[PDB]
């Protein structure tokens, strides 16, 4: 570089897009608004002589029907128009077969990066480990890393010949290689690993903090993350603010000299890290999370309430709208067809389905047993992606709750196998996607044993067999559930979760929430 010269670098970032290419019902976020905000930042940055690097922390796939139904094509194309420079491959990029991810890479005009994903049979990387950028006299390298929890929590069949090596360990190797061969002035890691206060990842694979702490001091200017889906704004050292408020200051985390940032989720913010480089020192001169048309609720004493923007409205870029419109409208009428109605809200929020039994769980499972003639049922709470509210229900509503495209399957097992299976599944505690959801089952589980085990209300008869219904995911060992696909009575019906659910609600409508209310038949202790 040039001695005594000050260089300006602005790093913009988003992560966990999850198919939100379109603004939401309240006019929030969307890529058309993101386009405008970023074009605007590019102009200010260029007028000052700096350069912009726009990075994604991954998890573009799954989360909005119109996106899901089309393999996030609208999302990846929108990203080309916004002008992303690189992206870290996220675990949900493995929600579809690999050919889908390969098609997404063909769509993306920016590289999809990951240094630690390897093909088992060859010991070679499935993706590029980094991209290089030459800006003025500087060379910037961006490494990509993917959480090694990807296969552990994902569809077993996709990973038979794929391994996710430890991200932190790969990061050590890649950085050293870069320093030895490319000699970048700055290295940034885009990662899909998670920010856990003080490195307290608990049950989750270790993420950004632990990695920053294990790498050589200042070896990365910053880590642009994702996965945990948090706005990384510190309330105190090693403690993120809870209920971060859009528009307020956001102090990014810094560990072992390495900044760590995250822009929450779904295009809600575009983070902006403003750096100055001079004679080797990298100074972050400003950091903020820019809300993309986020709104708050204001409530008047007359009881009326309305949605008000935190910051000046950002206009939707029309070229983006023109690009995304066809994808947004493809089959709209169908998705929005009324298929039924519910007495009340069907609890489907992670905080619930991941910790306690809920009626959405009873509902989905009811749909599944009914279609399979099953006596009892179970699914991963991590399979319930959304709740359903009182009122009409559209197919779109359902594709929002179950977006993975899982298949409903059943197993006819001896009461013997039943107890053994339920005992196993019951061993997975709350705060996990592997958490269980039950229907027509009950017990007083204790110390790993199943006390007072029953199916529908009658104890388990070892001699008698029973039919259990679930998804292929769980049946194949997803969330580490006991493999059912390679044992005695097992059947894959081919019926897609969403479809089975749609059908079941069309015929069972009007839905009476009281019928699906858990009463504590499952308890543990
Ligand atoms: N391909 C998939 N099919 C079904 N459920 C999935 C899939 N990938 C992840 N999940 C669910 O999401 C959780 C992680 O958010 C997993 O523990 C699992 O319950
Ligand atoms: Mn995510
Ligand atoms: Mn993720």
């Amino acid at each position: 570089y040039e001695q005594d010269k000050t260089y300006k670098i602005t790093v913009l970032h988003t992560n966990d897009h999850h198919g939100h290419f379109w603004r939401n019902e309240y006019g929030e976020y969307g890529l058309a608004a993101q386009k405008t905000l970023v074009d605007g930042i590019r102009k200010e940055v260029a007028a000052e002589g700096g350069s912009v690097l726009l990075l994604s922390g991954g998890d573009i796939n799954t989360g909005v029907p119109e996106s899901d139904l089309q393999d996030a094509e609208p999302d990846f194309r929108g990203m080309n128009l916004v002008g992303y420079d690189a992206m870290a491959i996220g675990n949900h990029e493995f929600d579809n077969p690999l050919t889908v991810l390969r098609q997404q890479e063909k769509w993306a005009k920016f590289p999809l990066l990951s240094a630690n994903i390897y093909q088992k049979s060859t010991g070679e990387r499935l993706f590029k480990p980094w991209a290089l950028f030459k800006r003025q006299d500087l060379k910037i390298a961006v490494i990509g890393l993917t959480t090694d929890d990807t296969a552990k929590i994902g569809n077993p069949e996709y990973f038979t010949d794929i391994e996710f090596r430890k991200p932190a360990d790969e990061a050590k190797l890649v950085i050293q290689e870069l320093q030895q061969t490319e000699k970048p002035d700055i290295i940034i890691a885009a990662t899909h690993m998670g920010h856990y206060d003080n490195g307290e990842h608990g049950s989750n694979a270790p993420g950004d903090v632990e990695m920053a702490r294990a790498l050589p001091a200042g070896s990365l200017a910053m880590i642009v993350g994702g996965h945990s889906q948090d706005p990384v704004c510190m309330a105190a050292e090693n403690k993120k603010q809870v209920d971060y408020v859009p528009g307020t200051p956001c102090k990014p985390d810094q560990q072992n000299g390495i900044w760590i940032v995250q822009a929450h989720e779904w295009g809600k913010y575009v983070g902006r890290a403003d750096f100055e480089f001079r004679n080797g020192e990298m100074k972050m001169v400003n950091y903020q999370l820019i809300p993309v048309n986020l709104k708050k609720k204001v409530t008047w004493e007359d009881g009326k309430s309305e949605r008000v923007l935190y910051t000046p409205e950002i206009a939707e870029n029309q070229q983006m709208i023109s690009l995304l419109s066809p994808f947004q409208n493809k089959g709209k009428a169908q998705l929005e067809v009324k298929i039924g109605e519910t007495n009340g809200r069907l609890e489907g929020d992670r905080d619930k389905v991941r910790f306690v039994q809920t009626n959405m769980g009873r509902l989905i499972l009811a749909a599944q047993m009914d279609r399979t003639g099953a006596d009892f049922a179970v699914m991963s709470g991590g399979g319930i992606r959304d709740s359903i509210e009182a009122g009409d229900i559209s197919y779109k509503n359902v594709l929002k709750v179950q977006p993975f495209g899982n298949v409903v399957v059943y197993a006819d097992m001896t009461g013997k196998e039943v107890i053994d299976y339920l005992t196993a599944v019951a061993q997975m505690k709350p705060d996990s996607g592997a958490y269980p959801q039950f229907a027509n089952v009950s017990f007083v589980a204790k110390d790993g044993k199943l006390n007072d085990l029953k199916i529908k209300g009658e104890p388990v008869d070892p001699a008698k067999t029973y039919r259990m219904a679930t998804l292929n995911f769980n049946a194949t060992g997803g969330d580490g559930y006991p493999r059912l696909d390679n044992k005695p009575g097992y059947v894959n019906t081919g019926f897609i979760d969403a479809e089975v659910l749609k059908a079941y609600i069309q015929k069972s409508s009007p839905l009476d929430v009281s019928v699906y209310e858990p009463k504590g038949e499952v308890s543990w202790q």
